[PDB]
């Protein structure tokens, strides 16, 4: 069936707590198979150490730059970039998972957590999962965010990987 990630998160050294996530391989397979990889690390790089780097309150917490540390990094399993792979699920409310990007067809590793239904990025960003356990801990990262995007806290995915 679909995998289940988690992500253990956090805040200037503290734990914040685990954010579990399902990745819906049946309708995403090449987006979510990214994702998973890495969370695991077994190509040799992924989530492991990295930030969220930008969180707007009522809106998103932004994660996955794990070259650059800012939005401008990180990369794919498959290459820099890959293309978007369908836009069948929709930003339908709080816990979506989905692909930032700097326009069409640019996925690398960079994601976010939709806090609120963000229906106005349906068709331009890649949906591929759902928050299953842990919206209370998204929370608390959304709280240290602010309308610039800067984090109050320094937010750190301290382990990650694969459940199921």
């Amino acid at each position: 069936g679909n995998p289940l990630v988690y992500l253990d998160v956090d805040a200037n050294g503290k734990p914040l707590g685990r954010v579990v996530l399902e990745l819906k391989a049946d309708v995403v397979p090449k987006t979510a198979e990214n994702f998973r990889a890495l969370c695991t690390g077994e190509k040799g790089f992924g989530y492991k150490g990295s930030t969220f780097h930008r969180v707007i309150p009522s809106f998103m917490c932004q994660a996955g730059d794990f070259t650059n540390h800012n939005g401008t990094g990180g990369k794919s399993i498959y290459g820099s970039r890959f293309p978007d792979e369908n836009f069948t699920l929709k930003h339908v409310g709080p816990g979506v998972l989905s692909m930032a990007n700097a326009g069409p067809n640019t996925n690398g590793s960079q994601f976010f957590i939709c806090t609120i239904k963000t229906d106005w990025l349906d068709g331009k960003h890649v949906v591929f999962g759902h928050v299953i356990e842990g919206m209370d801990v998204v929370k608390k990262i959304e709280s240290f965010g602010s309308k610039s995007g800067r984090t109050s806290k320094k937010i750190v995915i301290t382990d990650c990987g694969q459940l199921s």
